[PDB]
């Protein structure tokens, strides 16, 4: 059938009087099988305490498992294992690109050699100062430039990294009321 639904399960602890033949009788109640296999000893057809099993159907071999998890086969209790371990499928759980700051996604954004940060949505008290003191924690500040009429800011950092930082910190905060939104500028 699809190799997807046929399962494998090992056993062990066989007793020397089972044989290849008799796990097919035995897990075929519980467990419909292709074909089941006991590694014995080819002269006394006698276990040597392992084997394998396929099984038609998922369930059989699950179900079989149970009901032979040291079930007593021969003179004394077998052992059960799963081998062809079913792997779940998984599902898109994380990353599709998280839409956050993150500094690296940042500073990919824009060449090394820009070091202006757009800073917008400043629309009162946009002075010099306002923005050259909040942006200097951040990073090493060239030139503040600022529009408070169109609510907007030029903010030239002495180094790119420092121009990122301030994006990844100033973008999505508020100043005097404004949330404010800064990228990458000219």
């Amino acid at each position: 059938g699809a190799m997807a639904n046929h399962f494998h399960v090992f056993v062990g602890d066989l007793s020397p009087e089972i044989t290849t033949e008799d796990i097919k009788a035995a897990f075929a109640p519980f467990g419909r099988i292709s074909d089941a296999r006991v590694v014995k000893d080819m002269a006394t057809g006698k276990s040597k305490g392992y084997g394998f099993v396929s099984f038609f159907n998922k369930w059989d071999a699950e179900n079989a498992i149970q009901q032979m998890g040291g079930q007593w086969l021969g003179g004394r209790q077998i052992r059960t294992n799963w081998a062809t371990r079913k792997p779940p499928a998984p599902k898109s759980t994380y990353e599709s690109n998280t839409k956050q700051l993150s500094y690296d996604e940042v500073v990919n954004q824009s060449s090394p050699s820009n070091c202006t940060v757009y800073c917008g949505g400043v629309t009162s008290g946009l002075t010099e100062q306002l923005m050259r003191q909040t942006f200097s924690p951040f990073g090493q500040i060239m030139e503040i430039r600022v529009f408070p009429d169109k609510g907007y800011s030029f903010v030239r950092f002495n180094s790119h990294e420092s121009a990122a930082h301030a994006i990844v910190s100033v973008n999505g905060t508020t100043i005097e009321g404004h949330v404010v939104k800064c990228y990458w500028g000219k």
